[PDB]
């Protein structure tokens, strides 16, 4: 199913995003191997993302202090911004399942999921995007 190669132009926005959006702090991904799936993988970084949107009277997901490791808690981290991330908007033909992305089973999907964050973030955008809303966008379905 597709290719899923440690690359491609998307990716390296999505990132750009994530960057903005979590900061200078969370870093990237590793080159050689996965490197992305990987970065994306803990949750943390993608429960920030989330949360990064969000208000601060909100806060759906709950990130601590330091980043867990367990699988069940790694696994959980990340359902709770694929939870989050719904509530947002996205629908459930571009939602992945946390496998997909834990264990990279698919990245083609990891991508269709964040595509329609950021999107569905473009499309709002009212103080939560701190990039550009002309990262993502580029020729899709407008509004829905």
């Amino acid at each position: 199913g597709s290719s899923g190669s440690s690359g491609e132009e998307l990716e390296e926005r999505l990132v750009e995003w994530i960057v903005v959006q979590c900061g200078p702090d969370v870093g990237r991904p590793d080159r050689g191997r996965l490197g992305f799936q990987v970065w994306l993988k803990n949750g943390v970084i993608l429960s920030k993302l989330v949360n990064s949107l969000y208000p601060e009277g909100s806060k759906p997901v709950k990130v601590p202090e330091n980043p867990p490791s367990m699988v069940f808690k790694q696994m959980e981290q990340v359902a709770q911004f694929l939870k989050a991330a719904e509530d947002y908007g996205v629908i459930k033909t571009d939602m992945f399942q946390t496998v997909d992305l834990y264990e990279g089973k698919d990245m083609a999907a990891v991508q269709r999921t964040l595509m329609a964050l950021g999107s569905l973030a473009v499309t709002k955008n009212d103080g939560n995007y701190r990039g550009d809303p002309n990262w993502f966008m580029k020729s899709g379905p407008s509004s829905g």
